Parts: C-alpha cells; sequence; structure tokens
C-alpha cells in the first residue's frame, strides 16, 4: 500500500535489503528506548505517589 | 525532572498507581506495533528487492 511506494522509492534509490535492515534496526533501537522510558515512568510514579501517601 | 511536574498533576489529579499502569500499558501496546511494523517493512523489502533482481 504506502509501503509498496517505500519499496520502489529504495528499490530506485540503489538500497540493498542489507542496507535497510542496518538502518531500520537503529529505529528499532529507538523505538525499544521509549518502552524503557515508559516503565521508568511508570516506576517513578508508583514510587512517588506512595511517598505521598505515607505523609 | 520534567516527570516529577508530570507526577505531581497526576497525583493532583487523583490518579493511583494500577490506573496509570493500565493506561500506560496500553500505550506501550500501541509502541510495541511500531517496531513489528518495521521489521515487517525489512521483510516486504527484502522479498520486493528478491523479486526485483529475478528480472
Amino acid at each position: 500500500a504506502a509501503w509498496r511506494i517505500n519499496y520502489r522509492a529504495w528499490y530506485k534509490a540503489k538500497l540493498t535489503p542489507t542496507q535497510v535492515k542496518t538502518v531500520l534496526g537503529v529505529s528499532q533501537a529507538e523505538m525499544n528506548n521509549v518502552a524503557k522510558q515508559l516503565q521508568r515512568l511508570y516506576l517513578g510514579y508508583y514510587s512517588f505517589y506512595t511517598a505521598m501517601e505515607k505523609k
């Protein structure tokens, strides 16, 4: 759909699959750091809420 | 830091940890879809490239 249009532009641009894999893997790594952030956000609030409630 | 300002706001808003966890959980699932879409993008290009190189 949108992706066939993507593949045609990548192919026109002389991209090989190896090249696309290395760039997309870096994107994927950045995405996965967002999961880590939402976890840290949650645990931080869990601790904050608990600390507020105690006092 | 930034987050601590969020926490004070969430706490003033009466959010509990259980409530935050479930809302963040659904958002987390959405982000997990992106990494998977990128893996699918890589895989679909490998197939498209491989097919184009057939001709």
